[PDB]
C-alpha cells in the first residue's frame, strides 16, 4: 500500500477553516471587512516522505468520503470545497492498485455563522432570574443592545435565555442620512461613517464590528485567532444551546431611523430589501428582521422629517417587499423567517399607518407601550401605564376634553390601552400584538410637594429638570435610570423605599412611582405589580405576549413578573 499521508498541521492553517472572512485588527467599510462564501475552501497539506506515495487521495469526515484528488509526489495539497459548518474527525487516505493507507484522524473545524462549529454557550445568568413553564405559544421578548458590553458590562451569556422566546438585537443601521446619531455624542456617528465607506446608501451595515465579531470573550472560550468572536459568535453559541430561540436584528430605533423617511422612493426600498437578504445569508443565526422606524409621519429624533401622507404607504410597501424577500429565503433554506416591527402607540403615530393593510405581511407588532412621559419636558406622568392615571384631567383620557388653558386635546391620552384599542379597532389581530414593558424609569427632579395640585399624587406636580445620577446608579443619560438602579437606590429589597424615596402606585393607571419629597426626584417605571397587570391584560385580550426594553437594565424582577403574569395562558401563534 502507499505510505500513509502525514498531515502538515501548520501547512493547513492548523485545520481551522471559516466560511466567513472577518477583518480583525482594523476598522473599515463593511464590504471590506466582511466576506461570506457559500462554500468554504478547504486546503490541507500532507506529505509521504518514505515509501510509495500512490495515485489518488480521498478525504473523509467522520468516516464519510468528502473529497478525492491526485497525489503529486512526496507532498500534496488536498483542495476541495465544503458547505456545512461543523467539527469533524478528518482522515486522508492515499491509494493505488496495491491498496490504500490512511492518516491518523485529526479534528477539522469549518466555521459558519449558524454556529454549527460551536458548543452550546456557557451561561452566567443572575440567579434572581427564576424558572417558569410558560406556554411556548406566548412571546416573551426583549432587546439586547450591541453597546451593552462596554460600561453596562452585560454580555450575551448574561441573558436569561430560557425565559425568552425572542431576542431583538439593537440596532443595525442603514447607510445614508443619519444626523440623529450625533445626538448620542461620542464616536457613534463617525463609526457609522467608517462602516458605510464603500457601501451604497440605503444598505444595512454592522455599526460596531468590535462588539459584533472582533472582541474576544474569554467566557465563550474565544482566542485572539478564533475566526468569529464578539456578540455575534456568542449568539451563535446561544442558538446551539437553545435552538428554538428566535434572534432577530432590529433595524433603526430612535437614533437610526433617518434613512427610512427616503423609503417613499421604491428604488431605496429595493436597495434596502436586497441588502437585508444578503445580511441574513451572511449571518445565519438571525431568524428574520425587525423594522423599528420611529416613526412614519415624524415625531421621532429628526425634527425635519416625517410625511403623514406618504410614509404609511411606504411602510406598508416595505413590509410587502420584505415578505417577498423572506419568502425567497424560506424557499432557499427551508427555514421559517419572521418579519416584525416596533411601533409607536400614541394616536398620532398610529393614525399615520394603515395597519390593517401592513399587518397582513407581518408576524408580530411590538407595541412601544412606554416613553409616554419623560424628562424631555417638565410634565410628570406615567411613562408606561396601561390606563389613564388619576393625574389626568376630565376628558384627557379619550381626548374629548380641554386642557388647563381651554385648548381641545388633539387625541386620546398616551396610555397602553388607548393605543392597543386603536390598533384592534382597525382590524389588527390581537394575536399579532406584543405588549411592551419597561426595564427602566424616566424621571424628573424638582417635583417638590408645593407643586402638586393634588397632594396625594406627585404626577400632578411640576418638574425643574431631568433626574440626574451616575452610571453606578444606572443613570446612563439624564432623565433615564435602569430598573436595577431603581431597585438598588430607591426601592430596597423589601420594596418599601430607601434613600428618602417613598413608593406609590396609581391603581387606576396600573403604574408605580418612587418619589423623594426633599429632592423632588420622581421616577415612573414598571414594577412587579404593573407588569403582572400587563400580563393579565394581555391574557384578557388574547395578545401574543410581552416584550421589554432593555434586558441589561433588569435584575430578573421584570422578566420574572412578565412570566408570572402570563401563568396559565396560551395563545394561537399567527399562521
Ligand atoms: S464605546 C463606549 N460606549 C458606547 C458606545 C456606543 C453607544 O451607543 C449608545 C447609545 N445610547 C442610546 C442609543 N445608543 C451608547 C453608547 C456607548
Ligand atoms: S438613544 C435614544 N433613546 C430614546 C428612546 C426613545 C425616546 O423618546 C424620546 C422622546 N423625546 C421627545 C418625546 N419622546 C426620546 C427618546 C430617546
Amino acid at each position: 500500500a502507499p505510505t500513509a499521508p502525514s498531515i502538515d498541521m501548520y501547512g493547513s492553517n492548523n485545520l481551522q477553516f471559516s466560511k466567513i472572512e472577518l477583518a480583525m485588527e482594523t476598522t473599515s467599510g463593511y464590504n471590506d471587512m466582511v466576506k461570506y462564501h457559500e462554500l468554504a475552501k478547504i486546503k490541507v497539506k500532507f506529505n509521504q516522505w518514505s515509501g510509495t506515495s500512490g495515485d489518488t487521495y480521498n478525504v473523509y469526515f467522520d468516516g464519510v468520503k468528502v473529497a478525492t484528488g491526485a497525489i503529486t509526489g512526496s507532498q500534496t495539497t488536498a483542495s476541495f470545497e465544503y458547505g456545512q459548518g461543523g467539527l469533524y474527525q478528518m482522515e486522508i487516505e492515499a491509494c493505488d492498485a496495491t491498496g490504500c493507507s490512511k492518516s491518523a484522524p485529526v479534528e477539522i473545524t469549518i466555521a459558519d455563522t449558524d454556529g454549527s462549529h460551536l458548543k452550546p454557550l456557557t451561561m452566567n445568568v443572575d440567579p434572581n432570574n427564576k424558572s417558569y413553564n410558560t406556554d411556548p405559544s406566548i412571546v416573551m421578548g426583549t432587546y439586547f443592545v450591541e453597546w451593552g458590553i462596554y460600561g453596562r458590562d452585560y454580555t450575551v451569556d448574561n441573558m436569561p435565555v430560557d425565559n425568552l422566546t425572542h431576542i431583538l438585537y439593537g440596532f443595525i443601521p442603514i447607510c445614508g442620512p443619519n444626523e440623529s446619531v450625533k445626538s448620542v455624542g461620542g464616536n457613534s456617528f463617525n463609526a457609522l461613517q467608517t462602516a458605510c465607506r464603500g457601501v451604497n446608501d440605503y444598505e444595512v451595515v454592522i455599526h460596531d464590528p468590535w462588539a459584533a465579531y472582533q472582541k474576544s470573550f474569554p467566557q465563550a472560550g474565544h482566542e485572539y485567532s478564533t475566526p468569529i468572536k464578539g456578540n455575534y459568535a456568542m449568539l451563535m453559541a446561544l442558538k446551539q444551546r437553545n435552538p428554538d430561540l428566535k434572534i432577530i436584528p432590529s433595524i433603526g430605533g430612535w437614533t437610526l431611523s433617518d434613512p427610512f423617511y427616503d423609503f417613499v422612493d421604491k428604488k431605496n426600498r429595493d436597495t434596502f430589501v436586497a441588502s437585508v437578504k444578503k445580511f441574513l445569508k451572511t449571518w445565519k443565526f438571525y431568524d428574520g428582521v425587525d423594522i423599528d422606524w420611529e416613526f412614519p409621519g415624524g415625531g421621532g429624533a429628526a425634527a425635519d422629517k416625517g410625511d403623514p401622507v406618504n410614509d404609511g404607504p411606504a411602510y406598508i410597501a416595505l413590509m410587502r417587499e420584505l415578505r417577498v424577500m423572506l419568502d425567497e429565503l424560506e424557499a432557499e433554506t427551508g427555514r421559517t423567517y419572521e418579519l416584525t416591527s416596533a411601533i409607536g402607540v400614541g394616536y398620532d403615530k398610529i393614525e399615520d399607518v394603515d395597519y390593517a393593510d401592513a399587518v397582513q405581511y407581518m408576524d408580530y407588532i411590538f407595541a412601544m407601550t412606554y416613553d409616554f412621559y419623560g424628562g424631555w419636558n417638565n410634565v410628570p406622568g406615567h411613562q408606561t401605564a396601561l390606563y389613564c392615571g388619576s393625574f389626568m384631567r376630565p376628558g384627557q383620557c379619550d381626548g374629548g376634553g380641554v386642557d388647563e388653558n381651554g385648548e381641545p386635546y388633539k387625541g386620546p391620552a398616551y396610555t397602553a390601552d388607548n393605543g392597543i384599542q386603536l390598533l384592534l379597532a382597525q382590524g389588527v389581530p390581537a394575536n399579532k400584538l406584543v405588549l411592551g414593558t419597561a426595564m427602566y424609569g424616566r424621571g424628573w427632579e424638582g417635583v417638590t410637594p408645593d407643586t402638586l395640585t393634588d397632594p396625594n399624587d406627585p404626577m400632578t406636580g411640576t418638574a425643574t429638570g431631568k433626574l440626574k445620577g451616575s452610571t453606578a446608579q444606572g443613570v446612563w443619560e439624564d432623565g433615564v435610570i435602569d430598573y436595577k438602579g431603581i431597585k438598588s437606590f430607591m426601592l430596597g429589597a423589601n420594596n418599601t423605599g430607601i434613600n428618602g424615596f417613598e413608593y406609590g402606585y396609581d391603581a387606576q393607571a396600573e403604574a408605580p412611582w418612587v418619589w423623594n419629597r426633599s429632592t423632588g426626584e420622581l421616577i415612573t417605571f414598571d414594577d412587579h405589580r404593573s407588569v403582572l397587570a400587563k400580563g393579565n391584560y394581555a391574557k384578557s385580550l388574547g395578545l401574543a405576549g410581552l416584550f421589554s426594553w432593555e434586558i441589561d437594565a433588569d435584575n430578573g424582577d421584570i422578566l420574572n413578573a412578565m412570566h408570572e403574569g402570563m401563568a396559565g395562558g396560551v395563545v394561537t401563534p399567527p399562521n
